[PDB]
Order: C-alpha cells, then structure tokens, then sequence
C-alpha cells in the first residue's frame, strides 16, 4: 500500500533540514510551488521542526507523520484547490513566522493553530464555491447552508475527522483546555477563509491597523489571525508574474468548469465563471484592486517588513494592465483562419 510505505519513510528516515530543501526556502521570493509534490510532506515536517512546534508541543512523530499524509490525501485534484495550494499556503505561514516576528503579536498556540489551519483550510474541496452547494442542493449545503460558509465548515469538519482518526490526533496529549483552544482556533481561522467573512471584518481590520495592534486585546489577536490567514490564502499574488499568470489559469479553469455545470442545470453562472462572458484581465485587476491589494496594504501597515509583499502584488496588478491588449485578436489567428467566427 502506498500511504504505508510513504509513512514508513517519513517517520523513520528523519526530518530533513529546511535549508536542504532550498537555499532561499525561508525567503518571500521563494515559490513553494516549485517544490516537487513528492517532497512536500517532508517539507511540512521540516517547517514544523524549524518553527519548534514538534519540540515545544511534544508532538508524537508517528502521529504527526500520519497526520500530514492524511491531510495531503484529504485534498482532491481540481485545478486550483488541491494539495499544492494548501502546501503553498502553509509555506507562506512559515514565511510570515520567519520574516515578521509573529511571536511579538501572537501566542505560541495561535501561531501553531494558524499553520495547522493553513494545511487543512481547503480539505476535500470539489472545485465549486458556496453558492454552487446551495444551487445544486449538495450534501454539504444540507448540513451547513443555514449557517453559511458551507465549504469552510466542511473543511473544518474534515480537519476534525482527520484528528478523530485513530493514530492521527497530533493534539491528544494536550490538556483539556489547550485541546479546546486549538480546535476553537482552527474553527475561527478556517472559517475566516470565506472571503465573505473577510469583507465583513475588513472595517474592523482597518480600525485595528489605524489605532495600533494591542497584544493585550483578545479581539486584536482574533482579527490578526484572520488577516494572516487570508494573507496566506492569497499569497500566490505576492510572487512573480509567472506565478500570478499560472494561478489565474488554474483558478479560471476551475471557475469555468463550475459555470459549465451551472448552465447544464439551467442556471446562469456568475460572469467570472462563465467562459463566454468572463474577461480575465479585467476580472483579475478587479480581484487585485478590490481584495488582494488592500489585504497586503493592511499587512504592511501592521508589519513594515511586509512592504515588499504589497509592492509585489501592486506590480503584478500593473502587469495585468500591460498584457490586457493581448486578449484582443489582431491580424488573423494562429492558423490564418476565420473559421472560428462560425
Ligand atoms: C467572488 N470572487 C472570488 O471568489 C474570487 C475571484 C477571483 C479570484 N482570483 C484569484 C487569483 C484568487 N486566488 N484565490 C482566490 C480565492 C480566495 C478564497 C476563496 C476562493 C478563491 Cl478562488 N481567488 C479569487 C476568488
Ligand atoms: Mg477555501
Ligand atoms: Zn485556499
């Protein structure tokens, strides 16, 4: 069996030093999607070790190895919402830890919850959004639609189901209080990945940035965790143009597949999920201006060392404007034919 051999190696071979993964592994310039997928579970362990969580929380290595593989196995393979997304999001959490001195802002257990939440935050994603669950009358909507954030509730529930699998509860030696705290943190942080939640708390984030972070304010901790989570979730926008371009391709592949399903159900998809209407450069510029850039601006406001992240997103946004003209067909198409007009 596959998982069994992978597990055996992960547990008995030893945790590789993080520098051995890549010389620039802890840099904001590093693109974790460059790491071969077969190397990523070891990289998770290497990051957990380097952040001192294995030692600090006395995590059982067999349990942790099993847990990491179960989380990986808990992702399906849609174009974007797959394990390499969760891996890259987790990697950015590690970058925030290594570059922004999170221990001046957050409790140890909060930073640990943030990382584990990143790993788990899109578990069992099917490549469709919350609206689709309701529209298609899915099982997930049957369970959670009365509460909202249907997919995010499912991701959290899946994380808990993994913990509740024998041999996989990396927290089961925790005190009752700490165990309760960890799972509550995972709830809040994973539910924060619904962009509707982000938009709802945005004014509160603004207020916090403007008055100044108060480490003695429990609501500030909660708000900061949400902002950091979102920052990890969108972190593909903080790399180079090539990453932003590829991830646009993956996201719209996923969106358009959902739109096709909606049309087949007799429903009119959102414009951004309709391959006949969606104009990608404008949709991506809107996403960047309306969502991504303000998030990284807030991050910069709270952490001056995060300035380069905001400048990168802004740069990538400008690059969308610069390449937009290429979506207009000038001259004849590739094949010298106007057959596509029919
Ligand atoms: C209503 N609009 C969108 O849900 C939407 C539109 C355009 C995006 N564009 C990009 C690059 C992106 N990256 N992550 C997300 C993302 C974040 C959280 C959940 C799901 C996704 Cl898909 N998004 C986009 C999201
Ligand atoms: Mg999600
Ligand atoms: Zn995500």
């Amino acid at each position: 069996s596959a998982m069994d051999d992978e597990y055996t190696k992960l547990l008995h071979d030893g945790i590789q030093p993080v520098a051995a993964i890549d010389s620039n592994f802890a840099s904001f310039t590093y693109t974790p999607r460059s790491l071969p997928e077969d190397d990523t579970s070891m990289a998770i362990l290497s990051m957990l070790q380097d952040m001192n969580f294995i030692n600090n929380y006395k995590i059982d290595c067999p349990t942790l190895a099993r847990f990491c593989l179960m989380v990986k196995k808990g992702y399906r393979d849609p174009p974007y919402h797959n394990w390499m997304h969760a891996f890259s999001v987790s990697h950015f959490c590690y970058l925030l830890y290594k570059n922004l001195e999170l221990t001046n802002y957050l409790e140890d257990i909060e930073i640990f919850a943030l990382f584990i939440s990143c790993m788990c935050h899109d578990l069992d994603h099917r490549g469709t959004n919350n609206s689709f669950q309701v529209a298609s009358k899915s099982v997930l909507a049957a369970l959670y639609s009365s509460e909202g954030s249907v997919m995010e509730r499912h991701h959290f529930a899946q994380a808990i189901a993994i913990l509740n699998t024998h041999g996989c509860n990396i927290f089961d030696h925790f005190s009752r209080k700490d165990y309760q705290r960890m799972l509550d943190l995972m709830r809040d942080i994973i539910l924060a990945t619904d962009l509707a939640h982000h938009l709802r708390i945005f004014k509160d984030l603004q207020k916090m940035a403007e008055v100044g972070y108060d480490r003695n304010n429990k609501q500030h901790h909660r708000l900061l965790l949400c902002l950091l989570m979102t920052s990890c979730d969108l972190s593909d926008q903080t790399k180079g143009w090539k990453t932003t371009r590829k991830i646009a391709e993956l996201i719209y592949k996923e969106f358009f597949s959902q739109g096709d399903l909606e049309k087949a159900m007799g429903n009119r998809p959102m414009e951004m999920m309709d391959r006949e209407k969606a104009y990608i450069p404008e949709l991506q510029i809107s996403f960047m201006e309306h969502i991504a850039m303000p998030i990284y601006k807030l991050l910069q406001d709270l952490f001056p060392k995060a300035a380069e992240l905001y400048e990168r997103v802004a740069s990538n946004r400008e690059h969308w404007t610069k390449v937009s003209h290429k979506f207009t067909i000038r001259g004849l198409p590739s094949n010298n034919s106007l057959d596509f007009l029919d």
